[PDB]
């Protein structure tokens, strides 16, 4: 049902921040093992959070909630920009290239804090 993926999909992004800051505390304790940790479960928990997030908006189509299909193309751009941030952060951790992988651990926290605010919006939508 589309109110309860909602509920799911509401869990997920603070638990996904949290991650993301998680990561940036190992990286700069220089705890690599847990960053690589870290990064599998983000890897897992933002393949979930996409995968909701597109089911309802197919199921918010179907039931003709215009207005709720707006608010989760909005989640999918935003979404969509994390995943190639996320992609190019991998890379730099795996090249070591540690000042990419800060810059990219920065700019998708400010990310993630920019998408918790419009997940209310959602919520009154459906």
């Amino acid at each position: 049902s589309l109110k309860e993926k909602f509920a799911e999909y509401e869990a997920f992004g603070p638990r996904i921040l949290e991650l993301w800051q998680a990561a940036r505390n190992a990286f700069e304790a220089g705890d690599l093992a847990r960053v690589a940790n870290l990064l599998a479960e983000l890897k897992e928990l933002f393949k979930k959070d996409l995968n909701l997030a597109n089911a309802m908006a197919a199921e918010a189509a179907e039931a003709g909630n215009k207005e709720a299909v707006a608010l989760l193309a909005e989640q999918l751009e935003r979404l969509k920009k994390i995943q190639a941030m996320f992609a190019a952060a991998v890379n730099a951790f795996r090249a070591g290239d540690r000042e990419a992988f800060g810059a990219l651990l920065e700019a998708i926290i400010n990310e993630g804090k920019a998408l918790l605010p419009l997940v209310e919006a959602i919520k009154e939508a459906i």
